[PDB]
């Protein structure tokens, strides 16, 4: 049940998606990399609890590396959202459960703000509310391939695990990663945090859970706790830190479908 294809929006990105399963619909937004292979695993998982699973490389990243700049440059949280809501078009998505980590965190918290009608609940997982200092060497490197590098052992930190989990994705994924590191670096860091909706108006639009991974150093999405805490937003840990669809499949299966039905 795994269909995999390509469409265009009519803002000029080329996507590539995948989906998988039939229910109501769960879409699986990408972190600033954009690679949609991070969800391989947990995606057939959430499916085989009745749902229809929708996911896809971000703009200018990947397989949707076909893209104007724009929209993988000086990036915010609503360029994001309205990038994801034209593919909702496309694929008669009416209205889903969104997951989002890190820009893609930001990403269903700009849903939530400014689209919510589309969304019958979000699930944000360690947004970015400011410029953390550990990326601010990769900001404006402009040697492609050491900034690729530079990226990537910044990526590798933010996953909890060091035994495959990471290195399964693929030579084919970690070559479309290899071209997204400067990518991304040129354009989220500097851009996406500032712009996150954590309004107190706008996280009370639609329903929305949020975690943090349970071994990131507190200090790093701090903001998150206090944020979700002061808004009645439910807050929870999940295994791993930045990266738990990856590091942790099955547990972030579980999470994704228990948060979904229980909005049914």
């Amino acid at each position: 049940m795994r269909t995999r294809s390509n469409i265009t929006t009519k803002n000029g990105i080329h996507w590539y998606y995948e989906q998988e399963g039939s229910g109501p619909h769960v879409v699986l937004i990408p972190d600033g990399l954009g690679e949609c292979k991070m969800f391989d695993k947990p995606m057939s998982l959430i499916a085989n609890s009745g749902f229809t699973v929708t996911t896809f490389d971000m703009p200018g990243m990947s397989r949707s590396s076909e893209a104007p700049p724009e929209t993988y440059q000086e990036i915010t949280a609503q360029k994001l959202a309205s990038y994801v809501i034209s593919i909702c078009d496309e694929l008669a998505i009416d209205k889903a459960t969104f997951w989002g980590c890190a820009s893609g965190g930001c990403t269903v918290l700009a849903l939530v703000a400014d689209y919510p009608t589309r969304v019958r609940n979000a699930l944000a997982h360690e947004v970015p509310t400011y410029l953390m200092e550990d990326l601010k060497p990769l900001l404006e490197m402009d040697d492609e391939a050491v900034s690729a590098a530079m990226s990537s052992n910044v990526v590798v930190g933010s996953v909890g695990d060091i035994e495959g989990s990471w290195q399964e994705l693929g030579e084919e994924a970690h070559a479309r990663l290899w071209k997204n590191y400067p990518r991304w670096a040129r354009g989220y860091p500097g851009y996406i945090p500032q712009s996150t909706p954590v309004s107190k108006e706008d996280l009370i639009k639609a329903p929305l859970d949020w975690t943090v991974g349970a071994s990131t150093p507190t200090a790093r999405f701090l903001d998150n706790i206090v944020t979700a805490t002061k808004h009645n937003i439910p807050f929870q840990t999940l295994p791993g830190m930045h990266f738990p669809y990856v590091t942790h499949p099955e547990v972030f299966a579980e999470y994704v479908v228990e948060k979904t039905r229980k909005y049914l």
